[PDB]
Parts: C-alpha cells; structure tokens; sequence
C-alpha cells in the first residue's frame, strides 16, 4: 500500500538558506546539529545533485544503524528537494521505499521560513502503515530541524 504524509514545520532560518543547507552540506550538517543522535553522514554516489547517494547513520547506545537516502532530484528553481529510503534495513524487508520531498516556503514574518515535507510511505504487500513508524520517521527529520536551528544560534560565524 502507498501512504503519503505531508508537514510543515516553521524555522528561523531563511527559505533558500534552509533549501540549501539540507542539499549542499548534510552530510556534514546531521553530525554537525546533533552528535550523539547520529554518527554521521557520507556521500556513497554522485556530486550532491541528483543521482546522489547518502549512508545515514547513528548509533544513541552504540547500536549501530544505517540508511542510505538517494537524492532523485534537487530543483533550485521551486526549492524543491527529493529523495528516498532505497534502504534503511527494515524499510527494505516489510516497507520498500519511503519517498520524500523538502520544498520551501517563506514565514509571514518574513525572517525565517516554511519547511514543507512530504513522506511517502510504501508498504509491501496489503500491510497498513503502522502509525508508530509514520512518527519514526517525522521525528528523526524534525529532531535535526530543531537542531539546526540550536547550532546556527550557537555557532554563528557560518553563512549556511
């Protein structure tokens, strides 16, 4: 079964500075916000555009765990960014992809802006989405979205 969810989440970062930092840097980016909550991040394919993969990874009580997100397409004309779970262990064995796309939007403030995400969920089989996992998978993206806000106040001097 197909299952989309759709977000959006405000920052205080800007709408091309919050597009930009999440493709040019993120494999720096998810260590650098939050150290303890993953491990790091590696380029396994591409140049960062499209076509590009990423080896995710964490270990929070040294269990180690990976993912590898595929970058399908990165737009810089909309601000749009897509990608996929083309692995994350049990995400291969009972999901089989889980497609997402970042695109930007500005705040009405006009400072900061609109994060908007969708997720899409593929299900092997007649399974039901368990709500558990809808959140398993918010949580980790809105858990570094936080985060990068606390180190871009913390840590200034970068221009993102």
């Amino acid at each position: 079964g197909v299952f989309s969810y759709e977000d959006e989440a405000t920052s205080v970062i800007p709408p091309a500075r919050l597009f930009k930092s999440f493709v040019l840097d993120a494999d720096n980016l998810i260590p650098k916000v939050a150290p303890q909550h993953f491990t790091g991040a590696e380029n396994l394919e591409g140049n960062g555009g499209p076509g590009t993969i990423k080896k995710i990874t964490f270990a929070e009580g040294s269990e180690f765990k990976y993912m590898k997100h595929k970058v399908e397409e990165i737009d810089h004309a909309n601000f749009k960014y897509c990608y996929s779970i083309i692995e994350g262990g049990p995400l291969g064995h009972t999901l089989e992809k889980i497609s997402y796309e970042i695109k930007m939007a500005a705040a009405p403030h006009g400072g900061g802006s609109i994060l908007k995400i969708t997720s899409k969920y593929h299900t092997k089989g007649n399974a039901s989405i368990s709500e558990e996992e809808i959140k398993a998978g918010k949580e980790k993206a809105a858990g570094l979205f936080k985060a990068v806000e606390a180190y871009l106040l913390a840590h200034p001097d970068t221009y993102c």
